[PDB]
């Protein structure tokens, strides 16, 4: 689901790349790319568990 995620969250910014216009949205984004980064290290440990 956290891929899934990650490609629903890149798929807005393809939507919003071009002419940009950046929103305030995009860098709760990459605070959830940054959470799911979290949690693959963490099923990693888990996985070595």
């Amino acid at each position: 689901k956290l891929q899934n995620k990650i490609n629903h969250l890149l798929k807005n910014r393809q939507e919003l790349e071009n002419f940009n216009k950046l929103p305030s949205n995009t860098i709760s984004s990459e605070n959830h790319l940054e959470e799911g980064s979290a949690l693959a290290d963490k099923l990693k440990e888990y996985i070595d568990k």
